[PDB]
């Protein structure tokens, strides 16, 4: 369910897998900053999930090199999915980049995405 | 230099593995019943100018043993230098239901420390 | 464009004045759901289309509740008609050092007007 | 105990007063980015803190607009004091910059900082 191809708000891609041992794998296609194309991306998710009705815990990391650029940047997603008619991945994210240690106050972005297969 | 086992100031430690493809990958000690598989990226190719590495990984807190249902991404930078770390934020997500959903999520910040 | 009613989707509610200096005042909400709340903007955003920095803070104390927690937005306002502030919070409890990583949560919010 | 001067690792200056009322006022001048000059805060704190030796829930935001530049952004701190030997405010900050609607996704900052007398 976790596996497919995924759209957020700003139009980014990411292509998960959801493997046996809770292993999240893909790439990951963002709409904006610096990135052209496509990034390795790895992961996990709560592969045994409640039954209660609560989503499923999962997270990921892309780093922001690939064979074109490096933006000396990577941004970790933590959030659940949650099944169902409009199933989706609520996330928060941080992005950090590489800064010198004057530079570490500001070297990292916080917000929020949310994922949907349509 | 990413490479080895470090520890944070809560007790926590983690063993890595710093690919040359970017990849992280490794275990967190938060005991092999507290054990859990870390994974992540990294700039495989930093600036050599003063800069950290940025770096992230993600733990989801499910093993052989417990499942607490909830998964935590760091997100950070390693320094180099005789005094080595990874300084990082933190994001714990936890599986909740809709009207949960607000209270689903801490923030943090760890550091780590070669020892 | 800030100053009146606001409301999330948690059908939550506040009320808030922008003074010219930049001060935020008003309330959070049932008199035991009400809290004080108290903030700064931007009193002389860009004028680019930029949205107007701001923040504010609400302690979950009143004269009927204390929840020993402190909750922070930071985000901006986007005026026009739909006009939205949209924020990040932190919210953080009085915990004991011990418990203290796990004293701060973290999530969004989009206040409109409708 | 809240009220008083703060320094933080930064080398930044927290100079707050707490009310009775639950009220914080006061004054924060930053060591780093678009700042010279202090500026004004406003907070909230809890005046009737738990009993179990928790520490103080309270939060604050600066505005960074003053006479000297403004940056068109605003920090919020979100913490906790903690009485003791060490007097100390740990917080985490959201540091949101006015943004055109394309580059809200890159508005805010987040950081933590630890204050000290
Ligand atoms: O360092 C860069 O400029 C590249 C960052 C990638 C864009 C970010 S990652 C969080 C958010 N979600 C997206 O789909 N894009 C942004
Ligand atoms: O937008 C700007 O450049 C001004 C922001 C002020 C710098 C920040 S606020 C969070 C952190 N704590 C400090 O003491 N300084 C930085």
């Amino acid at each position: 369910g976790i596996t497919g191809t995924w759209y957020n708000q700003l139009g980014s891609t990411f292509i998960v897998t959801a493997g046996a041992d809770g292993a999240l794998t893909g790439t990951y296609e963002s709409a904006v900053g610096n990135a052209e194309s496509r990034y390795v991306l790895t992961g996990r998710y709560d592969s045994a999930p409640a039954t209660d009705g609560s989503g499923t815990a999962l997270g990921w990391t892309v780093a922001w090199k690939n064979n074109y650029r490096n933006a000396h940047s990577a941004t970790t997603w933590s959030g659940q999915y949650v099944g169902g008619a409009e199933a989706r991945i609520n996330t928060q994210w941080l992005l950090t980049s590489g800064t010198t240690e004057a530079n570490a106050w500001k070297s990292t972005l916080v917000g929020h995405d949310t994922f949907t297969k349509v």
